[PDB]
Formats: structure tokens, sequence, C-alpha cells
């Protein structure tokens, strides 16, 4: 395959990157704890939000909502209109850096993980924290909500990836979490986790350099295979959501595109002197995003020799 870029922006190290789901902007969260906000069709820099100190992990805009959240390694989760360009206020709660906040596509609920050893669910409508999932023994490095199930999937240093299931904390309101799933498999610890937008697949990986495919139902879950090669550790992993490819990115300085099918190996795109630290694609079009030691480049991914 061979990348097309659309957009390079350069800058100190980036570590978050999020794609709006209807306008062509990027959100990216930097190292130096500022928060950029790019037009990728124009080149163009819309505006900066400055309300961290220290590195930026986390961020993501609401799905239909003029919002954003934002999350730092000084333990807040922030929420900002995009429209108004306001911080409108902060969630505070975690004791230790938070590595991903992301919002819920139908309940007003945030999701937040934290070096605490804590996944927790805020309400942005009260703006009360209504959950605390403990469990995990160290670092959790990621949490992400099911696109169509009351599960959270979430993947710690504590070499485990777990799978919540949160019925109960939906019908109290839009027990609460109990743990379902304890997935065992990594040999070290897992910095990121993932589902596949419509089918029942779970991508995990780690220090370990692997990337795990896991397929479930309601009632079991099952390792499928592993996608092997990276040679450090492996700091990001998604499905494409329309082509049957598995995408991972690494501080061996490359991205990785693999077979859904087979988990071979498809194509590898690398940097010289770039550790990739996030990667993420947009819901809808062939549009992908990546976050790396010198800033951030969104790209397509097009079939070797086709234009």
């Amino acid at each position: 395959m061979e990348m097309l870029t659309k957009f390079e922006s350069r800058s100190s190290r980036a570590k978050g990157v999020a794609f709006h789901p209807t306008q062509p902007w990027i959100l990216t969260s930097l190292h130096n704890g500022r928060i950029q906000l790019w037009d990728y069709r124009m080149g163009t820099l819309l505006d900066r939000f400055d309300g961290h100190d220290g590195p930026v992990r986390g961020i993501a805009f609401h799905p239909t909502q003029p919002l954003f959240v934002s999350g730092g390694d000084d333990y807040k989760v922030n929420v900002w209109n995009y429209k108004s360009r306001k911080l409108l206020f902060s969630l505070c709660g975690h004791m230790d850096y938070v590595r991903v906040c992301t919002f819920h596509h139908e309940y007003p609920w945030i999701l937040s993980c934290s070096d605490d050893q804590t996944i927790r669910i805020w309400n942005w409508q009260s703006r009360n924290c209504i959950a605390i999932l403990t469990g995990h023994s160290h670092y959790v490095m990621c949490a992400a909500f099911h696109p169509s199930e009351d599960l959270i999937v979430s993947a710690s240093l504590d070499q485990t990836v777990r799978v919540w299931d949160i019925s109960g904390l939906r019908m109290k309101n839009a027990t609460d979490a109990i743990v379902k799933f304890v997935l065992e498999g990594h040999d070290r610890g897992v910095n990121w986790c993932a589902f596949h937008p419509t089918l029942p697949l779970i991508l995990s990986a780690g220090d370990d350099r692997l990337v795990k495919l896991w397929r479930m139902t309601a009632s079991k879950a099952w390792e499928v295979d592993t996608c092997r090669g990276h040679f450090n550790n492996v700091s990001c992993c998604l499905f494409h959501p329309h082509q049957e490819l598995i995408l991972s990115a690494s501080e061996d300085k490359t991205i990785r595109v693999w077979d859904l099918n087979r988990r071979t190996a498809v194509q590898t795109f690398r940097r010289d002197n770039d550790r990739f630290w996030f990667i993420t694609v947009h819901p809808k079009l062939n549009l992908f995003a990546a976050a790396h030691d010198s800033g951030v480049m969104v790209f397509k991914l097009e079939s070797a020799w086709s234009h």
C-alpha cells in the first residue's frame, strides 16, 4: 500500500490526535501541554487551547455536540466548547496521569483512564463522576466504549485487557460495572485496546511488541491470532472501519498495516527519526492520522501503484 500525505504539522512531540466526525478538522494534543485545532484541507491552524500543565495524552470530539474533552498529565479531564472557544469545566478526581478520554456516542458520558489504576465514567451534564472502575493493578493505559453494547474495554500495564459490563450503570441513568472478561495473553504491559466499529472484535497491543486480535460473543471470548514483527513497544492499534486491515504504530518508528484475515504484514511505513505515539482513523473517510516525535501527519491509504 502507499501513503498519500494530505497534511503535516511540524511541532514538538505530539501525543494524541482526534478527527472531527463531520468537519475537516483534527485536534492535536502536545507533549508541551497545548492543544491545536487544524483544518487539514486548507492547512490552517484554526485555534489553540492552553488549559493543561505538562503533556496532554487524551483528546476527543463529541460526535454531535460542539465539545471536545482533553486529559492531562496534570490529572485533569477538561471539557471545552469549540464554538465559544471556552474551557467549560474541569473534572477532577484522578490521582495520576490521564491516558485517554472519550465521549459516549449516546449517553451523556465521558470515559477516562489513568495511571492511578482506575477508569472513571463521568456525566458531562451533571459534572459528577458516576462510576469508578477498579481492579487493575497498574496504570490503565487505554479504555474505550463499545459502539453498540454496554461494554468497556481497558488495557493496563498489569498485562491484562479487561472487558467491563456497564449495563447496570445504563439502567440507573443515561453492580454498576462488573468485570466480564479478564483477557490474558500478553506477556508484558498492554498500552492500547480497540473495538471494531461493526464486528465483534477487539485489538490489543503493548510492550511485548504484539498486536493481539480477539473475538467475542455475549457469553465468551477467544484469542484469534497475533500480529508479530514490531521490534519495540507498540503504542497504538486500530481497525480499518471499511477494509479488512489492522493498523499499528510503534516506538520502532513504524506504522504497520496487517491483513485482518491472515494477520500477515501488508505494508510498513517508517520514519528515520520519529517514534510513533498514536494513530487514529476517521469513522467514515479513508483518512488516518498519526502523532510522532516531530508532530502529526494526516494521510490516505492507497494500494501500491494505483495512481
